[PDB]
């Protein structure tokens, strides 16, 4: 019910997992345990036997624990609009920072039928190209299928950004997020990272993160305003992460270039 707990539990925090307590003393009518009585995040909940929840709370634990295993073999959909949010919070995010990192002159936005920027105020060409492109936009979009045997040697300036859009392979000047290994040899996984330029701000649990790439993480005390956005963004890249979404990069993206920015 908590918008956390209809990501996988894996992804739980540990005060996610005492939410989940909480509901389902509610939703099952179970004795109050308190909220102490699981203090571990969710990676740490799935590796507990049984018996340790039986232990950890004689009155309710085999049946929060059966519970656990329903959630696991019946994964929470999740909602479709705050998903598009998320996958559109992370796209803006990753593609400002590669544009930002390797000042790319052009930018080909591949499978892309609305001709709208993701990082509208970077300084870059953009360029679109769609399939079918909306009939609305097509006047600024080519009309063009991808396919790597046919296109390999073209876009070979600037970036290519395929935002789920499957091709049979993508070249290797690519950002991609891809829903669920051939297509991806030219690239490499992009791990999480949070990039921001805003100006730092003090007026929380100080966050310690080596992937808050901001000025006031440069000697390690991130202000007020970026720990916020740094746990917001956070949660928008693990509902996306949750929902079967994967993101590629091409092989020379270094987030030092990004550090270096400041
Ligand atoms: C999920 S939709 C929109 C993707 C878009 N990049 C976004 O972020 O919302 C996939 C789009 O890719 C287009 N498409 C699919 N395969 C394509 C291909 N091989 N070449 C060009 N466009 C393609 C479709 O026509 C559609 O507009
Ligand atoms: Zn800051």
């Amino acid at each position: 019910l908590p918008a956390h707990l209809r990501l996988q539990p894996i992804y739980w925090s540990r005060d996610d997992v005492a939410q989940w307590l909480k509901w389902a003393e509610n939703e099952f009518s179970l004795r109050p345990i308190d909220s102490n009585t699981f203090e571990m995040n969710g990676k740490a909940l799935l590796l507990l036997t049984k018996e340790d929840f039986r232990y950890r709370s004689p009155h309710s634990g085999d049946e929060l624990y059966e519970l656990l295993q329903h959630i696991l073999a019946q994964p929470a959909a999740g909602d479709e609009l705050k998903i598009n949010a998320a996958c559109r919070k992370v796209q803006h995010m990753v593609v400002k920072a590669a544009l930002l990192a390797d000042k790319f002159p052009v930018l080909h936005d591949i499978g892309n039928p609305k001709a709208i920027k993701c990082v509208p105020q970077a300084d870059v060409e953009w360029k679109f190209y769609d399939a079918q492109p909306c009939s609305d936009k097509a006047y600024k979009i080519e009309e063009l299928f991808y396919s790597y045997a046919t296109h390999s040697d073209k876009f070979t300036d600037g970036v290519c950004l395929f935002w789920n859009c499957n091709v049979d392979r993508y070249p290797a000047n690519s950002i991609v997020c891809r829903f669920d290994k051939s297509a991806f040899v030219n690239l490499k996984q992009l791990p999480f990272f949070y990039y921001s330029d805003s100006p730092c701000e003090s007026h929380y649990v100080p966050l310690k993160s080596a992937t808050c790439i901001t000025r006031c993480n440069l000697g390690g005390a991130v202000c007020r305003h970026h720990a916020n956005e740094y746990r917001l963004y956070l949660d928008a890249y693990n509902m996306m992460i949750s929902a079967g979404f994967s993101l590629w990069v091409y092989k020379q993206f270094d987030t030092y270039n990004l550090w270096n920015t400041f």
